[PDB]
Parts: C-alpha cells; structure tokens; sequence
C-alpha cells in the first residue's frame, strides 16, 4: 500500500461519485471538524475509509474511485434515468442523514442537480437547494429547528412564514432556507 | 437435459425472488391459472421461462433461480419492492403505455411486485394491480372509461365510488378494478 495514489485526486474523485462540489459536502457529513478533513487534503495517506463507505453509499465503482478515469456510473445527468439523491429523515425538528434514494429523472421538469429526499411523516420531500428566494413550500432551519415551511416573499425582504404553528412575519435575514420543496411523494397507506 | 435442476425448486426460489408466501400470487403475477401453474410444478422441465422474468424484475440472480447455488440478492434491488415499473399515461378516459419510471424501492413500505406507474393530471400515481379490494382510491375500468376513484365496500358485496362528477353506488360485478394507488407523486412547481 504505496503504490503512488493521489490523496486530493481521490477525495474529489469521490465527490464527482457523490455528485458534490464543495468540500464543506464532506466534513459534516463523516461527522469530522473542517480542520480534521483539511488534514485528510494535506497528508498522502489514501482516505481509504471515505472511499469505501462512497463506495456503499453512492454506489460509486472503487476502481474507480482510487484510480480510474471515468469509470464510475452515471450522476451528471439520468444514467438510465436513476438518478441518486441523498436521503434525509426528518423528525422532532431534526435532520438526520439517511440511505440515497434513486428516483427518475422525469420527476423533475428541472434538473434537480443540488438535491435532498428527506422523510417526514409518511412522506418524502424533494428539495432543491440551489432554488432563487420565491413563494412555496420550503426547508428552513429557524434557531436550530429545522422543518418544512410555506414562505410567502413580503416586499421590505420580509416574509411571512406559515405551517407548525401559528404563522408568523420576519426579515429574510431572520431564518435560514435550506431549499425548495420542488416535488412531493406521499404514501397512500 | 441438464439433470439434477428441480423444477420445483426453481419456482419456489422464484417465489422467494418475488417476496410471495404463496403459490397462487405466482401464477397470478404471472396471469395464468392456478392449475397452470400446477402443472408447471409437476412437469419435469423447468420454467425458464419465468425465471429470466424474475431475474428481469427483481433483479435477483439467475445462478440462484436456477441452481440455488449463492444467494438470491447481494445490495442493490435486494428483496426489493419496485425498481423499474411500467409506466402509464391516463387521459381522457383512455390509458396508454408510456416509458417505465425507475423508482427507489425505499417508495413503498410494502412491496410493490405487479405496479404501474401512472401520470395522470400532473402527478404520478403508484398502482399496486395485486391489491386485495378494501377502501382506498383505486384505478378502475366503468364500462371501458378508466378513472381514478375513491372506493368504498358497502354491505352486500356493494361499492360506493366517488371521484367523478357525482358518485354512484354498483356491485362488485358492475365495474372493474385495475388497482390501487398506494402512492402518489407530484411536483409543486
């Protein structure tokens, strides 16, 4: 185990594999302070464990993932159609990472290129972390709470904010938004 | 030809395959008679017919089905749900066959082995066409126009059926049903 690999080349080989393009996509997500993972960027010493759990986490080829030069799958757009997204469970006002989820591409008249597939409650929220401020259905975090929540834009950067409990209105720098709620699967039990 | 392969065996592996506890829920799958499927079972030769669909379908190995030899499922489609489901257009009465939607079989708490997947009014509906009959919103054919309606058992092996314009009541020999929906999917644009 020296055969001359490139540290930064696999951590980022890797975060094609997931589909990611900054690198704070990493830290919270193996639970590792920034300046634990900038170590893992500067050190030679292969991220043997990220790769692996990339590896079962994304589906990604290992071969791959150390080495290669294209043969991982498919996530720039609909491989076949599959398209993996990372999956989220969201429950007592916390977000908890949980499996990808492989949904079709034809779900979304938009590319859903920065997304999350969080559950909650019997259903599966499809969000898109890159949507521009606008009016609908959202995933905010409000003083560390975080939960699903229908913004209306007020003029002044204002908005007024509804569902949980009773509504309520604030300046856009008073809460944080996650991204757009941009589809909605519901089990019919 | 090649002796030893139980003819048996393979079925019942295939039934395995499928998460079916019972014989019957084959021949169904499959739309043959359950005296067919008898048949099958006494025969000598071996139904390679419905292993390749089963190794199709559920993605289980074709090894396995046929000899037993490995394990029916490694990671992926493991056990399952659905994967691939056949996919469907439903306007003006009239259903037609459309390109199949891969879905996560993360998508249904119960397994979902003979779905259809339905684009209806903008949203997606998920159809289970095995469903016992009980109260739900189902798919339905009335004298040949398809719809998606809300059932209800009445006494009397009756229906009470809303949906439509207004609702009406029948017996259960007076319309068909396809299926019901156990899940649907939109997007909120």
């Amino acid at each position: 185990d020296s055969l001359g690999w490139s540290n930064v080349d696999v951590l980022d080989r890797i975060c094609e594999a997931y589909g990611f393009s900054q690198k704070i996509q990493l830290a919270n997500h193996f639970d590792i302070a920034s300046s634990s993972l900038s170590n893992r960027y500067t050190r030679g010493a292969i991220s043997y464990d990220f790769a692996a759990h990339c590896a079962l986490e994304t589906g990604a080829n290992l071969q791959w993932l150390l080495t290669g030069e294209g043969e991982a799958f498919v996530n720039n757009r609909e491989s076949s159609d599959a398209k993996r997204i990372e999956g989220f469970t969201l429950s007592e006002e916390i977000l908890k990472s949980d499996k990808q989820l492989s949904v079709d591409a034809q779900f979304f008249t938009k590319p859903l290129t920065d997304g999350m597939a969080i559950r909650s409650e019997g259903k599966i929220y499809f969000v898109d972390k890159q949507a521009s401020l606008s009016d609908g259905l959202w995933l905010v975090d409000i003083k560390g709470a975080i939960s699903i929540r229908e913004l209306t834009k007020l003029p002044g950067r204002k908005l007024h904010v509804a569902g949980g409990k009773v509504p309520f209105e604030c300046g856009i720098d008073d809460i944080k938004t996650l991204g757009r709620v941009v589809g909605v699967y519901s089990e019919v039990n």
